[PDB]
């Protein structure tokens, strides 16, 4: 019952509404006790009072040791980040993606070639699609992971990174998509550098704009009916409204709220075969947020069919939930 809210990563814990913690006696032994509630094990960022009913720390005998109060004597509240993550440099019409400008990006190899995309989050944890890991790839002996390699020619084999545990969304419906997501976690950790860092998930109230300006990035065709890239790829999207994106001439009532459009309605850039399971993140805050996963679309870059992405935002205490339980 404690969480993250906002782009400034404000701590909250609930009462039968959620409310800000007080920075009054707070330190950095009570922000690692709460990023290890979160699932976040050995991962530790900083903790600091932000000036923005609170939960007050009792000093006596990390949950239960906080009660209501009207006021912070400190006047702040605390702001946790479990991870250094968000950092980055500074598919069809999209453009060769630059060394560490999307360093959360992995390519998962299959039988030596390129399936899926992913989203690096810890050293060892990776958000990708349900889909991707449908029978017969549902065990995790087939899987290896890139990361920090543009090139497919530079992905050697006995160099990925193995793949030892494959969870699918419990609510996916591999009929229609929904709850498209699914984690992976890999034997040995990997090495963050300036080319391999990981992408933040998203905190309830994010409060993004109806056609917030996104980028997806994969190794998917640049043309429909077209072969894996070579190269990864980049592109500015946008989000496109729920509303909107069920219409009828766009995809007729098949987007539910764990779902988000993303592209352009006269098409032309859009992400296509291969791509899937990859990121679509946002900047906002000076950080880079993992808003969705490339799920589904009909065909690829075609006018009123844009790219639906499965909406994170949605499975971030699930994700949470499976982090802590291994
Ligand atoms: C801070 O913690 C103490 C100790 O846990 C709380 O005191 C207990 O309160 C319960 C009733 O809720 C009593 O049954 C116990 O006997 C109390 N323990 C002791 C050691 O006296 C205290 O209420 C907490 N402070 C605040 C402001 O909530
Ligand atoms: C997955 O690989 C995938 C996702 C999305 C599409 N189509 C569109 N974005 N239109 C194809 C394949």
């Amino acid at each position: 019952c404690v969480r993250l809210y906002g782009p400034n990563f404000i701590l909250q814990v609930y009462s039968s509404s959620w409310h800000p913690v007080c920075q009054d006696d707070w330190n950095e032994n009570y922000g690692r006790a709460a990023c290890r509630d979160m699932g976040y094990k050995n991962n530790f960022y900083s903790s600091q009072g932000i000036v923005d009913s609170f939960m007050k720390l009792n000093t006596s005998a990390i949950y239960k040791k906080l009660y209501h109060s009207d006021a912070c004597s400190s006047k702040a509240v605390v702001s946790l980040r479990c991870i250094a993550c968000g950092v980055n440099l500074n598919i069809v019409g999209g453009e060769s993606a630059l060394p560490g400008a999307w360093p959360w990006q992995v390519s998962l190899h299959v039988q030596n070639v390129h399936v899926c995309g992913g989203s690096i989050i810890t050293p060892e944890w990776i958000v990708t699609a349900a889909h991707c890991v449908e029978k017969p790839l549902n065990n995790p002996w087939h899987w290896t992971a890139f990361a920090g390699i543009l090139r497919q020619s530079f992905m050697f084999y006995g160099a990925g990174y193995q793949v030892e545990k494959v969870i699918s969304h419990p609510n996916y419906d591999s009929k229609t998509k929904n709850n498209d997501i699914a984690l992976m976690k890999l034997q040995k950790p990997l090495t963050f550098n300036d080319l391999v860092k990981p992408v933040c998930l998203p905190n309830p109230g994010m409060m993004l704009q109806p056609e917030q300006l996104c980028w997806i990035s994969g190794w998917g065709a640049t043309e429909e009916k077209g072969k894996t890239s070579e190269v990864l790829n980049a592109a500015k999207v946008l989000l496109i409204e729920t509303q909107r994106c069920n219409s009828r001439y766009v995809y007729d009532n098949l987007i539910t709220p764990a779902m988000i459009c993303a592209g352009f309605l006269q098409g032309n850039v859009d992400s296509c075969q291969g791509d899937s399971g990859g990121p679509l993140v946002t900047s906002k805050n000076n950080i880079w947020w993992l808003i969705g996963d490339t799920s589904w679309g009909s065909g690829c870059a075609k006018a009123y069919r844009p790219g639906v992405y499965g909406n994170v935002m949605v499975f971030t205490d699930w994700i949470y939930r499976q982090m802590r339980a291994d």
